[PDB]
């Protein structure tokens, strides 16, 4: 792919974070804490899952960013509508305003309804995410495997401003403590 030139500087929005997340001073890294991180509750925070949004909102154009997932066992990445549900249980699907992929139990899947099996020969350490708002496209790239395509959501009906979306996952196993990191341009 030749999407690198649409690179955008993404930062995390603390106010949307699950109350157990720890976001770095530069707002470029996030990990699961051991405990509640001593913040007040609000209507924006994701309650059920270790999720957080980027601060940036996109309503036009082409955007590209990269995320480091080194040594994690579980995570979700992509974009979502600014107005997605924050409280209670929900599925990651385009019907609910999410365009995502994930790792879970040694398999990679795209967040369609129902979910789609991905075919990855080289487990990624960094994922590239490309959004074309006008075209209705969200694509995922394997940066570890020379940028190979992972998955393309096409004919997307965004129906609102988009925000970068992250889930660090739970750490029941003790093998999933590592952070998600936004990689430099
Ligand atoms: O809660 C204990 C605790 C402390 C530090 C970290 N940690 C910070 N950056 C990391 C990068 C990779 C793996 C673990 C990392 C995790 C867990």
């Amino acid at each position: 792919h030749h999407h690198h030139h649409h690179m955008v500087h993404i930062t995390l929005d603390r106010n949307t974070a699950n109350s157990w997340l720890i976001i770095s001073k530069d707002r470029r890294q996030v990990r699961m804490g051991d405990t509640h991180q001593n913040v007040s509750d609000n209507k924006e925070r994701f309650s059920n899952y270790p999720m957080v949004l980027g601060a940036q909102r996109f309503s036009s154009g082409k955007m590209y960013w990269e995320v480091d997932v080194t040594q994690k066992e579980a995570w979700d990445l992509g974009v979502c509508r600014d107005s997605v549900q924050r409280k209670g249980q929900f599925s990651l699907s385009p019907e609910n305003g999410f365009w995502t992929i994930w790792l879970w139990q040694d398999s990679y899947e795209a967040g369609t309804s129902p979910q789609t099996t991905l075919h990855i020969q080289v487990p990624p350490c960094q994922i590239g995410i490309f959004v074309d708002y006008e075209a209705g496209v969200v694509s995922f790239y394997n940066i570890t495997d020379h940028g190979s395509l992972i998955y393309t959501f096409s004919e997307c009906v965004f129906a609102g401003p988009l925000r970068p979306f992250f889930n660090v996952g739970f750490n029941y196993s003790g093998g999933n403590a590592a952070p998600l990191k936004l990689c430099p341009l």
